[PDB]
């Protein structure tokens, strides 16, 4: 509970190879004081003997370390010095060519941005070693009763080329009279403000309102829950079909599971070390932690509770049932689309841009967070579907001339209610579209021409289904060619969506795998049974999506294909709340897209 955890906590993780390795040099002390001989049944020369051995030992690899360290620092001292020389070169240039514009000037205010978060993160990564470097040595000193440990300190670490190098604090200083001189005119409250680095990683805990509104929203959560449980048991008459009211909110539980599934892929990412910041082009100085996506899911499941029991309830009279899913959709709109400053501004305006660069993607250039989403909705296309089915049914199926609306005696339509696959396909027309623009982009034809016949399979699953649905609907004679070919293009999606989830997207299964069996050459996630059981867990869950998809689009089993759906859609947002964790991972440590 000490700078061994301060250590892990405040690692940049990019260069966690190039640290001091405190725990390493913890074990060696422990072990040598462990399997020391005796003092009185052996002799004191084999005991000098052996804790000069050791000696030996510990300081060769100390000196090793500290070369690593000086070696790590001057190359990425020497990184900055060229950055600084060409960012002045540029602002130099753009200055001058001054006698677009706005565009350019955001652009340098934001390289002189990133340029300061790299000295700063060398500057504490000197700071770091230096402190990791002074404890060991004062454990060595107290474990072994000695002096050398002080000795080799002041002979050795504060000589070395990283902390008497005062080379990055005249760069931090030059850095911010650049930007305060030529960027603000002055100003340098404003220019400090931009330039300024909080406290950031692991190494930040959330404000204590921030938890308690967590704690707070799951607590209603779960007792409405209970009340939700209470009241379909005693209080739904015994009479009506709640199919409707199951497919209307199915959609927005499945969008609360994901913001839940999302904050803890967060927390996951934050403490393994896989900053999802930088790869998702978030501005290091403000992101949202696992506590505000656990906030924000909780006030909407709150809502949802809130809308479900108002139907089973009916509290007031006047107002039919059919309103309340109306409000809760409505609300969950005007949440997003908030044209204020208030509630989360920057993250849901930063969602919406990245909505219309998903949306309408064959012209943005595809970075990361364009692709993430747009896989992140083949997950989520139970809820495009429960938005045509509300549309459909609140068009062409409710009464509106009865307060008894959402629930129906005893009515149907033709299949439930074609444009019910076209919003299936939807998602992975646009991540269809998205790879060709990709493969355009770079013109390396294996990663994004492959990966676009990856959603081709589904398109193809899903015509396949429809055909034979409707040619056994009306009972033609070519309708087992069809069964047939929806077969063959199942095992087609599900095979080659998981080898891809496997290969491609997770890294594992490669040749230099070692002693991590079946798994990638350095993995993240402390347990190596967490990869094995996200194997096993993808390959059943991957093959009862493509199943789902296959039934929510057709008309064949009409009782048993929406409980098939409700079971199965939750299943699959866990399967991309699974697949998030080690897409992530394998990103940070190899491009596996080629982003970056």
């Amino acid at each position: 509970m000490k700078f061994a955890e301060h250590l892990s906590a405040h690692i940049t993780p990019e260069w966690r190879k190039q640290y001091i390795q405190y725990e390493a040099f913890k074990d060696m002390l422990y072990s040598a004081q462990d399997q020391a001989p005796s003092v009185e049944v052996t002799d004191e020369d084999t005991v000098k003997r052996y804790f000069a051995k050791f000696e030996e030992k510990f300081f060769q690899t100390c000196e090793k370390e500290l070369a690593k360290i000086n070696t790590f620092y001057s190359e990425k001292l020497a990184e900055a010095q060229r950055r600084f020389a060409t960012l002045q070169n540029e602002l130099q240039s753009s200055l001058d060519a001054q006698k677009v514009q706005h565009r350019n000037i955001k652009d340098l205010k934001l390289a002189f941005s990133e340029f300061y978060l790299s000295l700063i993160l060398l500057q504490n990564y000197q700071n770091l070693n230096f402190t990791g470097f002074r404890k060991i040595l004062k454990k060595h000193d107290k474990i072994l009763e000695t002096s050398r440990g002080a000795d080799w300190r002041v002979a050795h670490v504060e000589v070395a080329p990283f902390y008497t190098c005062k080379k990055i604090n005249q760069l931090i200083s030059e850095t911010e009279a650049v930007v305060t001189n030529e960027l603000e005119d002055g100003d340098r409250q404003k220019a400090m403000k931009r330039l300024r680095v909080p406290p950031l990683g692991a190494a930040q805990p959330a404000p204590a309102w921030t938890t308690f509104r967590v704690g707070l929203f799951c607590g209603i959560f779960i007792v409405l829950n209970i009340t939700l449980v209470l009241a379909a048991v005693f209080k739904l008459e015994t009479d009506r079909s709640i199919w409707p009211l199951i497919r209307i909110y199915r959609g927005g539980f499945l969008l609360i599971e994901f913001l839940f599934l999302l904050g803890i892929n967060t927390y996951g990412w934050r403490q393994a070390g896989v900053n999802h910041v930088l790869i998702f082009e978030l501005n290091p100085r403000s992101n949202l932690s696992h506590q505000h996506l656990f906030e924000i899911a909780g006030f909407l499941g709150i809502l949802w509770c809130l809308s479900l029991l108002a139907c089973f309830f009916a509290p007031i009279s006047v107002i039919p049932t059919y309103v309340y899913p109306l409000a809760l959709y409505g609300f969950m709109v005007f949440f997003l689309i908030n044209p204020t400053k208030t509630f989360y501004y920057k993250s849901r305006f930063w969602l919406l841009k990245l909505l219309f660069r998903v949306f309408t993607a064959p012209f943005h250039k595809v970075g990361f967070a364009d692709f993430w989403l747009a896989d992140q909705l083949n997950s989520l296309s139970v809820i495009l579907m429960d938005l045509e089915y509300m549309i459909c049914f609140y068009s062409l199926e409710l009464k509106w001339d009865e307060s008894k609306g959402l629930l129906p005696n005893n009515s149907e339509e033709s299949g439930i209610c074609g444009v019910r696959a076209i919003v299936q396909c939807i998602p992975a027309w646009l991540r269809f579209i998205q790879c060709l623009r990709r493969y355009r982009d770079t013109k390396r034809a294996f990663p994004h021409l492959v990966n676009a016949g990856k959603y081709s399979t589904t398109f193809f699953m899903v015509t396949f289904a429809a055909l034979y649905s409707t040619h056994k609907e009306r009972g033609h004679s070519d309708t087992m060619v069809f069964f047939y070919l929806w077969i063959v293009f199942y095992i087609i999606s599900s095979c080659y969506t998981l080898i891809w989830d496997l290969k491609m997207d997770w890294g594992l299964f490669d040749k230099n795998a070692g002693e991590n069996t079946f798994l990638r050459e350095e993995i993240v996630y402390p347990q190596k049974a967490y990869y094995y059981c996200a194997i096993i867990e993808d390959v059943i869950l991957r093959f009862a999506w493509t199943i789902q998809i296959s039934i929510t689009s057709t008309t064949l089993l009409p009782h048993s294909g929406d409980i098939i759906a409700t079971v199965f859609a939750p299943l699959e947002v866990f399967r991309r709340f699974v697949w998030n964790f080690f897409r992530l991972e394998n990103e940070h440590l190899n491009n596996c897209g080629e982003f970056r």
